[PDB]
């Protein structure tokens, strides 16, 4: 039992406040521990302070709150300190990192800290987009995109206050190919809607939203997806030569990226994934009776897309 960890994210002002508020103060029963960024009007019954500065609290609906005053390793581990002497109890952690905040550093100190890779489990990267505002936010700032696209769930609010956002949804795909994007047509976001992810598992089903034929359209974003369809099996090692040719050349580039190869030789399916510079593979299901293919999503900043197309394409045999 590693802790599962969420990391809710997006621009300033999109609805995680009252997704907050909820998750701190209603009795739901789930033994929850919020990082977020400043303190606000939650009902405390104790605080605690950790061998590392970490003001944990803990409320009376029994979830835990820290700030995001600390530096983030010590917070994790002083929760977990807690955790194993006694003081806490939790089984899930939401880490908010909104506004300009980038995922990217928080998802490799989960992997980079010998720790917290043992004690803890990425389940996903949940954007907030507010349809109102998204496009202009996108338009501005570059780290705007790069959030929705380290997503694994994109969480579309305020469609009931946005006049066209048939576009927004469109380019959030463009942007990111592997999310769906959820619109929160009714009600609020369940806490629910934030779990289960499996957004840091290996995956077959790689791509949401194929792309389509616009190719203006795609121009208009600085962070995309390139999707790569293969009909053909490769030899592992040549692939293996390609890919890390490919990670290194867009190595500060590359934000998420995920693909099910079809192997020379082998009746088995290959996954991979990685995000930036850490990487994984696995053999996984038997083609049984399906058609045997590859399926790629590299997403990223000015991705040298000719160039990867070209590399995975001169694996013909």
């Amino acid at each position: 039992n590693p802790i599962a960890v969420t990391l809710l994210t997006g621009f300033l002002g999109a609805g995680k406040t009252t997704l907050l508020r909820h998750i701190l103060n209603e009795q739901h029963g789930y033994k929850i521990a919020v990082i977020e960024n400043e303190f606000g009007e939650v009902s405390v019954d104790d605080q605690l302070i950790g061998d590392r500065a970490t003001q944990i609290k803990t409320l009376t609906n029994g979830c835990i709150c820290c700030s995001r005053s600390n530096e983030l390793e010590d917070a994790l581990l002083d929760l977990l300190d807690n955790l194993d002497k006694g003081n806490i109890q939790f089984d899930r952690l939401v880490i908010e990192c909104t506004g300009m905040a980038d995922p990217g550093p928080i998802i490799q100190t989960f992997f980079s800290h010998e720790v917290l890779c043992q004690r803890y489990l990425l389940d996903g990267v949940i954007a907030l987009v507010d349809a109102v505002h998204a496009d202009e936010q996108m338009n501005q700032f570059t780290i705007a995109q790069s959030q929705v696209g380290y997503a694994d769930r994109i969480l579309l609010t305020k469609t009931d206050v946005a006049g066209e956002a048939e576009k927004l949804h469109e380019r959030l795909a463009r942007i990111n190919a592997r999310a769906p994007v959820y619109t929160v047509t009714h009600g609020d976001i369940d806490l629910g809607l934030l779990f289960n992810t499996n957004g840091f598992m290996l995956e077959e089903n790689v791509v949401s939203t194929k792309p389509r034929f616009h190719f203006i359209a795609d121009k208009q974003n600085d962070i995309s997806s390139i999707v790569v369809e293969l009909d053909y099996p490769v030899d592992i090692s040549e692939v293996s030569r390609v890919m890390e040719n490919l990670l290194l050349e867009s190595a500060d580039k590359l934000l998420r990226y995920k693909g099910m190869l079809w192997i020379d030789g082998e009746p088995n399916r290959l996954l991979f994934q990685g995000v930036q510079r850490l990487y994984s593979a696995d053999w996984d299901r038997p083609w049984g009776d399906e058609k045997p293919h590859s399926t790629m999503v590299f997403i990223g900043i000015q991705l040298p897309e000719e160039e990867i197309r070209a590399a995975f394409a001169g694996l013909r045999k």
